């Protein structure tokens, strides 16, 4: 009921990949109910990246998935207080990433604040190459839990080449609501696809659009 | 497939791998009874001993063959015989380690050979496993959810710690049959109450003898 049919979003994702310091910023809006959202991220802090966005793209937003009627939505139902989410994405060239993010909600705005810890990128990798070109549409699984969310993605990366680099994504959702009833959901799937639209600055501006449908799986 | 196992089962053991850069091969040898979900592992590790670390991140990547399935519950792993299965795993700590897991299970010659490359991160040099003050897992129960032709495992562990804490410990397993030719029946959702308790050590930990009851029911 405070998810507006139209939301705003302020990001701040900071971290360490491999050894290297970055922080970064977005704004951006979207249509919770209709399950599209954009964002306009800023490297302020450690540009330009001697890496690939594409592994940091996914950590800047469950809150716009569109939910058919009878699948109750754990996310929008988490507020005011929002949810944590936590991330290992494993690389299969040997690259693991950790991420930590709290959802919030203040003055009608949706606040992120994510944490991210990458090692062992192999320094002749796409990644740390920069030779990668976005992710591929995918599906999570949705995985009910005691007061919270499992989500598994076998995700593929592009690479120059027409190449995928293989990473499973795997992530717990939990509602900082600690009172009052949440619906709970049963497994289900949200098809997801992101799209970088624009960037300059060799990727220290980036512009970026996310696609997500949830849908009855078993 | 499930005629290939025994009532009586053998495995051996080679796990390798690196934890905060810290190289080390352990082997084992070990037995036990599939349908009753009992059995026991030997282990030595036989390179990097004593670890700079708790066995205890290593214990529980030493066997799923071995758990007690009621008779209306299929038995994916049983029937992943003779070409067995793989698994994979992401334990992620609270305090920020991380461990990667491969293994590959596989059957010879009435033996059940397991092969597991284990990739440790992000341990804090001052945290309970890097100081050694480990003291087991808790027993816990493990969601099993079918997913395209393997299945997907989740457990939220605890490793005890000296004066009475936990270290709380996320574990996610993609499990999926070698069997690709043949049809597997798939459970629907089920859970697997699995205990793993030391029964004996020596050397700095460089032997650890251990024992794991697992026993599924209906979810």
């Amino acid at each position: 009921e405070l998810i507006k049919e139209e939301m705003p979003m302020k990001v701040v994702l900071e971290g360490t990949v491999n050894g290297h310091q970055f922080k970064c910023t977005g704004e951006g809006e979207g249509r919770p109910y209709e399950g599209v959202q954009t964002m306009r991220i800023k490297v302020i802090e450690g540009g330009p990246l001697p890496f690939a966005f594409d592994i940091l793209a996914t950590s800047f937003s469950r809150t716009f998935v569109k939910h058919p009627k009878g699948i109750p939505d754990y996310f929008k139902q988490s507020f005011p207080e929002g949810f944590t989410w936590e991330r290992v994405m494993r690389f299969e060239d040997g690259g693991v990433v950790t991420v930590t993010q709290d959802t919030s909600l203040q003055d009608g705005v949706l606040i992120y604040n994510a944490k991210v810890r990458g090692v062992n990128f192999p320094s002749n990798g796409p990644v740390m190459q920069k030779k990668t070109k976005g992710w591929e549409p995918n599906t999570e699984m949705i995985y009910p839990a005691d007061g919270g969310l499992r989500g598994y993605t076998d995700m593929a990366l592009k690479v120059d080449g027409g190449g995928h680099l293989h990473c499973s994504f795997v992530t717990e959702y939990r509602s900082k609501k600690t009172v009052g009833n949440i619906k709970m959901p049963g497994v289900y799937a949200i098809d997801h696809r992101l799209e970088r639209i624009e960037e300059s600055d060799n990727e220290t501006y980036v512009v970026q659009r996310e696609v997500a449908v949830a849908k009855y799986s078993n």
